[PDB]
């Protein structure tokens, strides 16, 4: 077991993939294509959908890139994950598949709540989203965590985590900066993450050496914070105005990197060295021949999974980041967040 190289806090979900006929989405008063969170009615699809035989999964953004660090790292107990689950029998069951993968996890349980679950529901080619959070939102992490995180250097959070209370983020955070050789790494998950958690962000950037989000992410950053990207040159001020947000302008020498994944178009980062000099890089995605792309959901968890996996391997920039092109490249060929052995990328 171990060494743990990366630790990890989320929101834990179990995702339940099943083809199902059109009537059934119309049941549960669903609309082919989108991704909502479950009203109260819809809370009986989760039991409907076990009858289908569906393929389970451990989901949630955090743990899906935990899991490929977890999977490119090989040996067992390589990557560790923290979250709040319910005691409930999907729990038992999301415990275990992750158990399976050799992924180390320490499940808050949360009395009388449902564990996440996620209805990933496939018809006509399409996948609609039920989401039901459940217990996600009560997590809090114990006090004797970072025993649970052994000798980590590297640690991430998902802005997700700051609905359940920003202090778990904070906490991680703090502890990370009390390590010199230990980085911690953030997602900005959503637009409505930044803005919602406006203060709460920019006290934590600062406390942050690797911030990760893509295009519609940043814009609003940029904007929330006047900062100010399918043009280069803006999304170099953006990620350069972003920098700042980490940096406070002052050199700590520490890591200080933001990651802007921008689609198709090539990733951008902007870094402030050891040297106190900005620089940016500019990195191409490979494409995959249009009828191979079979599920998009999942490439940006991939993509931050394979960055912390090179990351862990002491790679470049660019290396981190051609790996998490790569490990977005091979999920979006499949349904649902899954690896396998064979053939794993970098
Ligand atoms: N707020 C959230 N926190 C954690 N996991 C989530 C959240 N919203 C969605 N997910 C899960 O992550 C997947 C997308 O990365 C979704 O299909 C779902 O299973
Ligand atoms: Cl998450
Ligand atoms: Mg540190």
């Amino acid at each position: 077991t171990g060494p743990m190289r990366v630790f990890a806090i989320g929101n834990p979900i179990l995702d339940l993939v099943a083809e199902v006929p059109s009537s059934f989405l119309d049941e549960f008063f669903l609309k082919r294509g989108d991704a909502t969170l479950a009203t109260p009615e819809q809370m009986r699809i989760y039991s409907t959908l076990d009858q289908f035989n569906p393929t389970s999964l451990p989901g949630g953004s955090a743990l899906n890139s935990v899991r490929v660090v977890q999977k490119l790292l090989r040996k067992p107990g390589s990557a560790g994950y923290m979250g709040a689950i319910g005691d409930d029998p999907r729990g038992q069951v999301l415990k275990e598949l992750c158990d399976k993968e050799g992924l180390a996890t320490r499940f808050m349980v949360a009395p009388g709540q449902s564990t996440g679950v996620c209805a990933v529901l496939i018809n006509e080619k399409e996948r609609t989203l039920c989401t039901h959070l459940g217990a996600c939102g009560s997590f809090r992490l114990p006090e004797d965590w970072t025993t649970f995180a052994s000798g980590a250097l590297i640690f991430y959070a998902t802005a997700y985590t700051l609905t359940a209370t920003p202090k778990n983020a904070f906490e991680v955070a703090g502890y990370a900066h009390g390590i010199p050789n230990a980085i911690f790494t953030l997602n900005l998950s959503a637009p409505f993450c930044v803005e919602l958690y406006k203060d709460a962000m920019q006290s934590l950037l600062l406390h942050t050496n690797i911030l990760f989000g893509n295009e519609e992410e940043f814009a609003h950053l940029a904007k929330v914070h006047n900062l100010v990207t399918a043009n280069k040159e803006h999304a170099v001020e953006v990620c350069t105005g972003a920098l700042r947000l980490l940096t406070a302008g002052q050199n700590t020498g520490a890591t200080k990197l933001v990651v802007m994944t921008r689609g198709h178009n090539p990733v951008i980062a902007a870094e402030q060295t050891a040297d106190g000099t900005v620089v940016v890089h500019e990195v191409g995605v490979p494409v995959v021949a249009a009828e191979k792309i079979v599920d998009t959901n999942g490439a940006g968890d991939a993509f931050v999974g394979g960055f912390l996996y090179a990351l862990s391997q002491g790679k470049t920039v660019k290396q981190c980041i051609m790996c998490g092109n790569a490990c977005a490249q091979d999920v979006i060929q499949h349904v649902g967040f899954s690896l396998s052995f064979t053939s794993l990328p970098c």
